[PDB]
């Protein structure tokens, strides 16, 4: 695999989102590889909707916290409809997937990265844009500004985000915090520290979706 992927150059990433004061981090983490997975297979870049898989995914709860596995497992049993037709609104509503017509794409599963395992995790990014999660409670973590963010950050994972590319030092994460976060909304977190957590705890939970 090669020494820097930014799946930002290859057309596969959306604008930075701003998921507000909700804990629908999970659901935007699971849409930013959706968007990334269709573009790659089909050669079209759409914006999915968070807010589809805050209302449907019956596993997560919510704006009090969810996970990325189901709701990636979701859009693989259902489907997803574009976030125009199903838009953000910062508060989970009844599910309304029915009421809005076919789902606009439909994945064909789900996948774990063999967790702890830093290699792992870069040969999936390689493939395409993957769900992680970090521990993001740290007020180092919350003042990011930019650069290679080394800490102080402890491993107690609370915040799922989405990996979009690495290099030598690094790997490139898509936050949920909006454009004036970090580096323009995103954030470079540092590698090759030898901790099997992963700085931030970064290798503990990463799931991506498969689409034949
Ligand atoms: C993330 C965020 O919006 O910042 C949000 O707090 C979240 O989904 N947290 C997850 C943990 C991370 C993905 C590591 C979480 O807590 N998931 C478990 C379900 C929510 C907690 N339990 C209940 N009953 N609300």
């Amino acid at each position: 695999i090669p020494e820097y992927v930014d799946w930002r150059q290859k057309g596969a990433v959306t604008p930075v989102k701003n998921q507000g004061s909700c804990g629908s981090c999970w659901a935007f983490s699971a849409v930013v590889t959706i968007e990334g997975i269709i573009k790659i297979r089909t050669g079209n870049l759409n914006e999915y909707s968070e807010q589809e898989l805050l209302d449907c995914d019956r596993r997560s709860y919510g704006c009090n916290g969810g996970y990325p596995w189901s709701a990636l497992q979701l859009v693989a049993q259902y489907g997803i409809h574009y976030r125009n037709t199903y838009p953000y609104e910062g508060v989970q509503r009844y599910c309304r997937s029915r009421e809005k017509g076919p789902y606009a794409a439909k994945t064909d599963g789900v996948r774990q990265v063999q967790p702890y395992n830093e290699g792992a995790l870069l040969y999936s990014i390689a493939n395409q844009p993957v769900s992680v999660v970090l521990e993001a409670a740290g007020k180092d973590f919350q003042l990011y500004r930019g650069g290679i963010f080394v800490g102080p950050c402890g491993n107690k994972v609370d915040h799922a985000v989405a990996a979009v590319g690495y290099g030598p030092n690094y790997i490139l994460i898509k936050n949920s915090w909006g454009t004036g976060w970090g580096e323009n909304g995103y954030i470079r977190i540092k590698r090759g520290t030898g901790n099997s957590y992963g700085v931030c705890g970064l290798y503990t939970s990463s799931f991506y979706p498969v689409k034949n």
